[PDB]
């Protein structure tokens, strides 16, 4: 068991500012806990990663693809995780267009499909999954795909016709109509994927089970906004391995290479 947990934050090229800005971290952890807290901020993810592996870092902050690499290359236990919209998760929507008549996901064949940004999890990734899976419908193949740049586009897209139906975050389709981007009378949902993980805290597995425990309460129990506001959070929740196994399985589906 470290004298000193060893916190890792997430990769940056401003180490000395981001430790900086969480002091309310360290400090809030050292009282709670009743331990020295060494905070750490890497370059990268793989120095993050390996160090964790090899004991030079007892608790760490990912992202979720981030964490699933992580997990394949060492002992470690996601425990808490990010807290933004009243849960550590979050979904897709699919919408369509109205008078595009798509009642149903497979009627998206031979259709135009509107996605956010290639590299978005809410607006392209998940949203294909959820077509493969529901109606073997490919991307390219079955379908014609849009790749628009933001999720306030592909509901703007579906919207005015340009796209019979298109793949967003549920919370950014919630308030679309309510900013005004959208008439909500040109839109229906088809349907949500499940729930996808958010950012976990992860820690070491072989440290006693004492400190993991403790580690676990005071992390979840945290409700002082100055440490939570350097999170973009409203709180951290618990989390376990086995809710990111829908990340795991969509980069099956997809063939991703997460590096």
């Amino acid at each position: 068991d470290p004298d000193v947990l060893k916190v890792a934050l997430l990769p940056d090229e401003n180490a000395s500012e981001l430790i900086k800005r969480n002091q309310p971290l360290k400090d809030y952890l050292e009282e709670h806990l009743d331990k020295k807290v060494q905070l750490i901020v890497t370059t990268d993810y793989s120095s993050m990663i390996e160090a964790m592996r090899f004991g030079r870092i007892d608790l760490a902050y990912f992202g979720p693809l981030s964490y699933v690499m992580a997990k394949s290359k060492s002992d470690i236990e996601p425990f808490a995780a990010m807290v933004i919209d009243g849960k550590p998760t979050y979904r897709s929507v699919i919408i369509a267009n109205v008078a595009s008549g798509v009642n149903e996901y497979a009627d998206l064949k031979g259709k135009r499909m509107a996605y956010g940004d290639r590299a978005s999890t809410s607006s392209h990734l998940i949203p294909k999954t959820v077509l493969l899976e529901t109606a073997d419908l490919t991307g390219g193949q079955d379908y014609e795909q849009h790749f628009v740049g933001t999720h306030d586009a592909v509901a703007v897209n579906v919207a005015n016709g340009n796209a019979d139906a298109g793949g967003l975050s549920e919370v950014i389709f919630n308030h679309a109509a309510e900013r005004g981007l959208i008439d909500p009378s040109k839109v229906k949902v088809l349907g949500y994927s499940g729930e996808y993980p958010q950012y976990p805290w992860a820690m070491r597995s072989n440290l006693s089970p004492e400190l993991k425990t403790k580690v676990r309460d005071v992390f979840v129990g945290i409700d002082d906004p100055e440490v939570l506001r350097n999170f973009k959070a409203e709180a951290f929740a618990p989390i376990t391995d086995a809710d990111y196994d829908v990340i795991r399985n969509m980069g099956s589906l997809l063939g991703l290479d997460f590096a």
